[PDB]
Parts: C-alpha cells; structure tokens; sequence
C-alpha cells in the first residue's frame, strides 16, 4: 500500500490562525485572521506538494504554477473535511482558534460563500468519504487546474494526472461506477466554490490596498499576480464531466 501511507504520512498537522477570541468580531479582525492562516497554509501546501510522488518529475517552474493555482480548492477541500470530523459541518473550523459560528460567517461579510463551503464539508458525511479517499481526492485537486496555454511539460503533467486519477480509482476498487461518478462530481464540485473565495480574496485585496491596509507578503502576492490569470480566464479547472 505504498501509494496511501505516503500520503497520511505527508498530510499536514494542525496550523493555527493566531487569532485572538478575545477581541470582538469585527470584520477587519476576522479576515486579519483568515489572511494569516492563509500564509501559514500555503507554506505547508508547498512542503506538502513537493513530498509527492512523482511531483517533482514536473518542470520547476510548472511545480510552482500548480500549487499558486490550486492552493484555495485545496485549502477548502481540507477546511471542509477540518469541519465534518470536528464540529460536523454546521460551524467551519479553519483552525483550532478561528471556528465561524453564524454570527462570524455575517461579520466576515461571506456568509454564502461560508454556506455553499459548509455544503461541501456535509458532503463527507452525505457520501460517507473514508479518510483514503479524502487523501486521495485532495492529491488530485493540485492536478486539476492549468493554463489554457499549457505548462511547460504538459506530457509529464497529463502523466501524472493520469496516475492519481489511477490511485483513486484504485482506493474505491480496493457498485465501483456509481462510487467514482459520485467522487469526481464531488471533486468538480470543489472549482467554482474556489473560484468565488478566489474573487472574493481579489476584491477586498483591491479594497484593502486602496485603504493601505496589507495582506501578507506570499498572499498579497499569488492574489494580484496568480488569482487574475484566474478570474480572466487564462487559467482554467480540468473537470470530470
Ligand atoms: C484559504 C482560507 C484559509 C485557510 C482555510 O482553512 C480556508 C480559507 C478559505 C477562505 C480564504 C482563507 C485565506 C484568506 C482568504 C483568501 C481571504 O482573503 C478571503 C477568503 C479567505
């Protein structure tokens, strides 16, 4: 079972967010707190991302482009399964010390992005998704969104694409049909979830810059130089269906 024990074996631990509970919710505090756990995150994402297999068969510059696209599907796709087993989905557990109540999600002022993201997370439960096949699935995500132009080894990175498409496929043989129909619905479910965090986390940069108030340095930088190839189209999800 070489291919899963690499896999529990790389997933990260716990990242904390820094937040303070005890300062009142304001929306400025609360995101203060989503944009420092997102730095936090991406840099376990990386470490994540290049323990791999077969990652770092893809071009260098390819590897980057990848995780600087996926890294909010993969983030959400973790937050949710972070919220099924530790609260059950009806708060969102981003970190330890930063759960949305209700209240929270309405302060933050993305209380139906935080409704469509707690739907995803029900849907673990909805579709009883095993810890494999949660690993798997989230491996996928890194491989499931691309410049329309390409990358600079396509064929190496259709190869591997192709290969954890085989691990899935191999975790539910190990009816069949219906359980893969219903993963990589899941699984194209996850692209315009992250794409409406992804518009979101663009306008309030905008927003924020114009006020000079600053994201952190990795963030700041993947929303105003990756994100817009993004919300303009020149990088677009690889879906199943
Ligand atoms: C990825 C994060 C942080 C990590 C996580 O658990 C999911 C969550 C999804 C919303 C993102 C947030 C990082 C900061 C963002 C991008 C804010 O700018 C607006 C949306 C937030």
């Amino acid at each position: 079972p070489i291919f899963l024990n690499v896999l529990e074996a790389i997933e990260p631990g716990v990242v904390c967010a820094g937040h303070d509970n005890n300062q009142p919710d304001s929306f400025a505090a609360l995101h203060s707190s989503l944009n420092e756990l997102g730095e936090r995150q991406l840099v376990h994402v990386v470490k994540w991302a290049k323990a791999l297999p077969g990652f770092r068969n893809l071009h260098v510059d390819d590897q980057m482009a990848v995780i600087q696209y996926s890294w909010m599907g993969l983030m959400v796709f973790a937050m949710g399964w972070r919220s099924f087993t530790n609260v059950n989905s009806r708060m969102l557990y981003f970190a330890p010390d930063l759960v949305f109540n209700e209240y929270r999600m309405h302060k933050s002022r993305m209380y139906s992005q935080c409704v469509r993201m707690r739907h995803l997370s029900q849907e673990f439960g909805w579709l009883q998704i095993t810890p494999q096949e949660f690993l798997c699935m989230k491996a996928l995500l890194l491989f499931s969104i691309i410049p329309v132009d390409g990358l600079k080894n396509q064929k190496f990175f259709d190869e591997l694409r192709m290969n954890y498409i085989k691990e899935l496929d191999r975790i539910i043989a190990c009816s069949c049909s219906r359980r893969f129909y219903q993963l990589t619905k899941l699984l194209d479910s996850v692209q315009p979830i992250a794409r409406e965090l992804y518009q979101l986390a663009f306008d309030l940069l905008i927003k924020s810059h114009m006020v000079s108030v600053d994201f952190p340095e990795m963030m700041a930088e993947i929303i105003s130089v990756q994100v817009p190839k993004i919300l303009s189209g020149k990088v677009k999800p690889i879906y199943f269906h």
